[PDB]
């Protein structure tokens, strides 16, 4: 997260860290046994870390659970990042409490102008490299489709939406991948892609979760 602020220990209870010996992507807990992340985060040998704040220090509220199975969206395209969504099932149910909670799926897609909260442990430099150990947060609005498409001609599909600031300075970045974009108490997006980080006229692109609610519900009910 570039140009954001420290969330504060466990203020974003649904945030998860995907770990393969180190943090490599974020994710969202949707219920006690399932995590939603981005397809481009796909990897074998994943441990899901819940109740995390400082990822390098055991503070006492963590739950480390291995993934039993991963399901990448059937139509995921690794070249364009269309349908960048993946589901991860935990080997055992996580204990839900104040510091570890699930986020609700959307009943509809949010409108442009809606303010959202994006969070992650990714890079904090627009031109450089500096990774934080505590969770970072950023409030950002969903941009109009025109602004989004003007920025990335011929690359935006109906399964994507832009969020952030066209002036730059504030944006998600590498390391935040798979993380949540919550607006009005619902999971509206997943940190997917962009051009560099926090660059002028290059806003962040996110997976539009509202289009996948049916797939999510049917898939988890059958696995
Ligand atoms: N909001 C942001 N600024 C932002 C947030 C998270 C990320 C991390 N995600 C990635 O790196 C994923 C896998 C490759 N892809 C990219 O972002 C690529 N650009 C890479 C680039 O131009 O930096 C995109 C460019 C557009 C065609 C698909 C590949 C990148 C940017
Ligand atoms: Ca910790």
């Amino acid at each position: 997260i570039v140009g954001g602020y420290t969330c504060g220990a466990n203020t974003v209870p649904y945030q998860v860290s995907l770990n393969s010996g180190y943090h490599f992507c974020g994710g969202s807990l949707i219920n006690s046994q399932w995590v939603v992340s981005a397809a481009h985060c796909y990897k074998s040998g994943i441990q899901v870390r819940l109740g995390e704040d400082n990822i390098n220090v055991v503070e006492g509220n963590e739950q480390f659970i291995s993934a039993s199975k991963s399901i990448v969206h059937p139509s995921y395209n690794s070249n364009t990042l269309n349908n960048d969504i993946m589901l991860i099932k935990l080997k055992s149910a996580a204990s839900l409490n104040s510091r570890v909670a699930s986020i609700s799926l959307p009943t509809s897609c949010a409108s442009a102008g809606t303010q959202c909260l994006i969070s992650g442990w990714g890079n904090t430099k627009s031109s450089g490299t500096s990774y934080p150990d505590v969770l970072k947060c950023l409030k950002a609005p969903i941009l109009s489709d025109s602004s989004c498409k003007s920025a990335y001609p011929g690359q935006i599909t109906s399964n994507m939406f832009c969020a952030g600031y066209l002036e730059g300075g504030k944006d998600s970045c590498q390391g935040d991948s798979g993380g949540p974009v919550v607006c009005s108490g619902k999971l509206q997006g997943i940190v997917s892609w962009g051009s560099g980080c926090a660059q002028k006229n290059k806003p962040g692109v996110y997976t539009k979760v509202c289009n996948y609610v049916s797939w999510i519900k049917q898939t988890i009910a059958s696995n």
